[PDB]
DNA sequence: TAACCGCGTTC
DNA sequence: TCTTGAACGCGGTTA
């Protein structure tokens, strides 16, 4: 069957890898001991593992499944070895009495696929008394191949759906072996992952291939060096349109190999014989490119395909090559009669992405999207290169590439080549070390470590831990389709997340005095807690003792001066310090403090201080209908013929689509009757957390957090090295910076995976699901951060607060940073505002019930006090600009701008210029104003220097843009906007992006709006009027097209049949665009100035009504 | 006015 | 088949 067509395919693959140099090496036979202390005398071959692929092999009739491992040896060659391992899953029963009887049933019903049967015990944390050593008995169903495992799984799931569904009734006045199968387990594990876990094999490690298995060579830890190749293509699309594979040609293909770069050209579209040249933006990224000037598109592709075979790459890297680059090559190779699989070994898979067997295809766009921590507006290759590579790649309009093929091709080749050097060094500096080091710990291959969701990565890490501790894997979670509460059907239940608040707004600077009204009782507490808060810092936060200090009383008196000095002067006016307090890896440390894991959340029925009762906050959004109502609409629905995708009944439907209809018909009934559709209620629930459960989950979080803490630490050490270096030595400074951009990206690359251990608990299909633990983690974080704000509020003023961070000001007379001294010829760091917080969270949040198993054989536990929740401080900063809302008594959260002592921009957040695709004028306005919030010498002087830039930008919108040129206009007025889906999935929804897409469709043709993610760049129109903005967006692209279609389309949407004008200035509603500018100046300039006591610096933007009335009263 | 949506941020 | 979470700003429609 498919074993036959699956064993044919391997032949093909087996021959491809041999063509690309991957011999199938079988180790010599060895009748000796499986020694580990010396692997040198055991005969075999050493290799650095570089890929894995599940395959189907034959002896030495149906296939026996296994994994092909691709190696790079130390002699400079390569080989390939295979392991065989029986796929398997388990069966669980109700009655341990009858365990041997159902095994008899399994052997006979699964006769055609079962290979072996076994009775296995595993620890199951679902089970009473499992912490005393009790285990659960399972039946292990091994198989030959994975095609037979699937057959058996399709033979039992019928039984599983009888043992629950019904129960036939016969003799009403009155046990089968089939009803003992409670469930199957570990049935949905992918085969290649099952092998790497059970055999403890990872890509990026060194193994000595031997007859009895792979032996990890603990000696060599450093990676080997593959042969890397990155490439980017250039095409010849039509003007105004994205390239199509059918017609469009292929001008060039640039690529790089192991540090030497190459370029091949198509002379039927080009026009010159480009000569060998150099392009290195920085001396660290060489780019000497030798060009292969070829004639036709076939000579192109045939030289590319032959060069790959001549270099044997183990990794091909691209940039959005799975959605464009590769897929075009295949369609233009088929168009010219070639087989990519037969020539290179690449082909698309079930997900549409391109892969091979010997060569991992690394699409850099997936590391940038997932691990770069860059905003979506910075995920193009240019923004990525400036951010991560430290130079500017050459930009070129897409609508000038194919003309400049004939026009000026020696610059076109520089674009071609710049995209390659960007892609090659981006991969070599960021993608290669991150992904391959991630394969060291995560049991997948490079092209899957690169593409899986971060939640799935966490699932993989937790499975290795569950397997090595002999823990039975829970099945994948399935959400209940119907859930109720007090008689109402619910729309969405959730917990309340973190705590966000904006408190003050405006400008604050390290040289402009501020007013601090201080609570004396607050300092009185700081007075009492002071002796123990310093004993805190030296012990908990530095791992030392006050016995070794030389100056504890010397500094304790030193800082009690500055606090008692303030005890008298409650009201002061001094320069402020701008500081930031944020706890390091909050939610992970909240979890590892409270021993929080999903299996630790028990009930009353799952059970002297082991149970730790913690509180979370449930939030439900339910309909305002009762079940009498709910019952009434189901009867109406039952008398309706529904389509089949000829017409079926309501009960013949799928239950999932039943609720869908019910919800859509309860959608409108509940509204017209019960006045609304969503009613919100939040109840604070309590849950217990066993402090003695198998800590396999929380130990995976602690292990991964510790793995990130080192990178986050090394970055700080190199930050100080950059401080203590002369402001000139080029190499030095550069080197530092280079290292601090790598170690910040790396620690941030671990940041999302680390925090995905908390999100995994709520993920759809999670094996370890529990709404309780995610809610407990958030409310603990909320209560911690609100306790911290209540303290700083009484001694300074916090400006903004989010989840675990607090921006604040404190008077300059407040104690800042001191350093303890030891008799070791060393010193210890202390910043009092951090420690005063950390002492008091270590007094109201430590876990005095943390129990750990300290002798397993006798099942003894021991209690201690664990808490790893520390604040960290960054600063002091020079300035911070916080906007304010256009409504009364309301700031705005999640956006501000801070500035380093240097004047450099430290952090800018939330605003429109960072966001992907807003309107460029607002983006250009914002990238102009925050900089001149640093000029001037008084506050009201600041707001007027910034007002100059505000009025100059208003002059552009007030003068109808007649100062900007007819080409520098269209970009400053553009509004580029992405559409997550395709048009027909938006029917019923009317936005500006919607109509721009439909208008761009019947102009350029339906080929423009085929795939999703399309960029709706448009302008708002003046005509028609007395109408919505929704029905007024004009696709900006028409203005470069042909005049009659210009007038035809524009006249249709303007409702004016006369072609009065064709200029952008004619149709654009300037009153709209100046109102969107007026809102920006209100939020960032004037309203902030008012609340700081400065009259309107830009009186051309008018204060809102409520603030005028508030000004008149004062 | 206020609820509610899509998008893309900040956590 | 594959799949981290919630809170929020802002423009825009809808009730
Ligand atoms: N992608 C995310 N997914 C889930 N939770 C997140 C995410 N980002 C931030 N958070 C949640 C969990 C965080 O611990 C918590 C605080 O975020 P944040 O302070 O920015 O980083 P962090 O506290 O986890 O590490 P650190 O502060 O050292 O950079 O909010
Ligand atoms: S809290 Fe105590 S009684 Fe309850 S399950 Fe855990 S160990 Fe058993
Ligand atoms: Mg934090």
């Amino acid at each position: 069957a498919l074993s036959a067509q699956q064993l044919l395919n391997a032949s093909k693959i087996d021959d491809i890898d041999s063509m690309m140099g991957f011999e199938r090496y079988v180790p010599p036979q060895y009748n000796g001991r499986f020694d580990a202390k010396d692997i040198d005398q055991i005969p075999g071959r050493v290799g650095w593992l570089t890929n894995m692929h599940a395959t189907l092999v034959s002896q030495e009739n149906q296939g026996i499944s296994g994994v092909d491992f691709y190696f790079l040896d130390e002699e400079g060659g390569s080989f390939k070895s295979t392991v065989v391992y029986d796929p398997y899953f388990f069966i669980a029963c109700n009655d341990e009495s009858r365990v041997n009887d159902v095994e008899e049933l399994v052997k006979k019903y699964l006769e055609s696929c079962l290979k072996s049967l076994q009775i296995i015990r595993k620890e199951d944390l679902t089970m009473d008394n499992h912490l005393l050593g009790l285990q659960k008995t399972l039946i292990k169903l091994s198989f030959v191949n994975s095609n037979q495992l699937f057959e058996a799984r399709k033979l039992l799931r019928p039984i599983l759906q009888d043992n629950a569904n019904n129960n036939v009734q016969r003799n009403i006045y009155n046990v089968d072996a089939k009803h003992l199968i409670e469930d199957i387990r570990e049935y949905d594990v992918p085969y290649h992952v099952r092998v790497s876990i059970d055999k403890d094999i990872r890509v990026g490690k060194w193994y000595k291939v031997t007859q009895q298995g792979f032996i990890e060579d603990t000696r060599k830890i450093a990676f080997a060096d593959p042969v890397v190749m990155a490439f980017a293509i250039a095409t010849t699309k039509p003007p105004l349109k994205f390239p199509d594979s059918a017609v469009d040609q292929i001008m060039m293909i640039s690529y790089m190999i192991d540090g030497e770069g190459f370029l091949i050209t198509n002379r039927e579209i080009i026009s010159e014989d480009i000569e060998d040249f150099e392009y290195t933006p920085k001396p660290e990224y060489p780019g000497f490119f030798t060009i292969f000037n070829e004639n036709d598109e076939v000579a192109l592709l045939q030289r590319f395909f032959e060069h790959i075979r001549d270099v044997r790459p183990t990794v091909i890297s691209t940039f959005n090559g799975d959605f464009f680059d590769w897929p075009f090559i295949h369609n233009r190779s088929k168009i010219h009669g070639l087989d990519m699989f037969d020539e290179i070994g690449f082909a698309p898979d079930a997900e549409g992405e391109y892969k091979s067997s010997y060569c991992s295809h690394m699409d850099c766009f997936r590391w940038v999207k997932r691990d770069s921590y860059l905003p979506q507006g910075s995920q193009g290759l240019k923004a990525v290169t400036q951010s991560k590579l430290g130079y500017n790649p050459i930009e070129l309009d897409p609508e000038l590439m194919t003309p400049y093929a004939f026009e000026k091709p020696q610059h076109l080749s520089e674009y071609s080549v710049s995209d390659a050097v960007a892609t090659y060094y981006l991969y070599m500096k960021y993608v290669h070390p991150f992904i391959f080091s991630l394969c060291t710990i995560i049991p997948l291959n490079p092209d899957e470590t690169l593409r899986k969701g971060t939640g799935t990565l966490c699932e993989m890490l937790l499975m290795v831990q569950a397997y090595q501790h002999n823990i039975l894997l829970p099945n994948k979670h399935t959400d209940p389709i119907e859930r109720f509460y007090d008689g109402h059907l619910l729309e969405s239940e959730t917990y309340v997340g973190g705590h966000v608040e904006s408190l003050e707004a405006g400008v604050f600077r390290s040289d402009l005095k501020n007013e601090f009204k201080i609570d004396p009782s607050a300092i009185d507490e700081l007075l009492q807690e002071l002796p123990e808060a310093l004993k805190f810092s030296v012990e908990v936060e530095n791992k030392s003792s006050v016995d070794k200090v030389t100056n504890f009383e010397e500094i304790k008196n030193q800082i009690t001066q500055k606090l008692l000095e303030l005890k008298e002067n409650n009201i002061r006016n001094e320069l402020p310090l701008i500081y930031h307090v944020d706890v390091a890896s909050m939610y992970p440390n909240i979890m590892t403090t409270n021993r929080l894991q999903p299996d630790s959340i028990k009930a009353e029925r799952d059970c002297k201080t082991c149970a730790r009762k913690l509180k979370w906050a449930w939030r439900g959004e339910f309909f305002p209908s009762k079940m009498d109502e709910y019952n009434m609409i189901k009867r109406a629905l039952q008398n309706e013929t529904f389509p089949n995708k000829k017409v079926l009944t309501f009960d013949e439907l799928s239950y999932a689509d039943q609720v869908i209809h019910i919800k859509k018909r309860l959608t409108e009934y509940s509204r017209k009757v019960y006045h609304r559709v969503k009613v919100s209620e939040i109840v604070e629930r309590e849950a217990i957390v066993c402090q003695r459960e198998n800590p396999f989950y929380v130990d995976t979080v602690k292990s991964f957090r510790d793995r990130r803490y080192e990178f986050k630490g090394l970055a700080k050490t190199w930050k100080g090295n950059l401080s203590k270096i002369d402001p000139s030595d080029k190499h030095a400074r550069d080197e530092a910076k280079k290292m601090i951009v790598l170690y910040d990206s790396l620690q941030l690359a671990h940041k999302v995976i680390l925090n995905s251990f908390y999100g995994y608990v709520m993920r759809k299909g999670s094996r370890w699901y529990s709404m309780e633990m995610a809610g407990i983690t958030c409310l603990t974080g909320a209560t911690i951060i609100q306790m911290a704000r209540a303290l700083v509020e009484r001694v300074g003023r916090p400006l903004e607060l989010d989840t675990d961070g607090i921006w604040c000001i404190l008077p300059k007379s407040f104690p800042e940073t001191y350093f303890f001294t030891l008799e070791n010829g060393k010193k210890l760091y202390l910043s009092y505002p951090c420690s005063m917080l950390n002492y008091r969270v270590h007094q109201k949040f430590t876990n005095h019930q943390y129990q750990e198993l300290k002798d397993p054989l006798n099942y003894i536990y021991e209690t201690h006090s664990e808490n790893t929740i520390f604040f960290e401080v960054d600063g002091p900063y020079k300035a911070m600009i916080l906007p304010s809302s256009k409504e009364e008594g309301k700031g705005i959260k999640k956006r501000y701008a801070v500035f380093n002592e240097d004047g450099s921009l430290a952090e800018l957040k939330g605003f429109e210029l960072k966001r992907r695709g807003e309107l460029q004028l607002i983006k250009n306005f914002q990238s102009d104003i925050f900089k001149v919030f640093l000029e001037g010498d008084t506050l009201e002087g600041c707001y007027s220097a910034v007002a100059s830039v505000c009025n100059r930008w208003l002059d552009v919108l007030d003068s109808h843009g007649l100062m900007l040129e007819d080409e520098d206009l269209v970009s400053l007025i553009c509004e580029n906007r992405s559409m997550s889906k395709t048009l027909k999935e938006y029917e019923g929804q009317k936005s500006t992006s919607i109509t721009t897409a439909r208008r761009l469709g019947d102009f350029l043709g339906e080929d423009m709006v085929k795939d999703k993610g399309l960029q709706c760049k448009y302008i708002i129109s003046s005509k028609p009027f007395n109408a919505p903005v929704t029905e007024r967006a004009i696709p900006v692209a028409i203005f470069s097209a042909d005049i009659p279609i210009k007038r035809s389309f524009l006249r249709r949407w303007t409702l004016d049949p006369s072609l009065e004008d064709l200029d952008i200035r004619t149709i654009i509603d300037w009153g709209y665009y100046r109102e969107r500018l007026g809102s920006a100046i209100q939020k960032i300039i004037t309203i902030p100035a008012a609340l700081q006591g400065v009259s309107n610096p830009v009186p051309r933007v008018e204060h809102p009504d409520w603030l005028k009335r508030k000004i008149a009263t004062k």
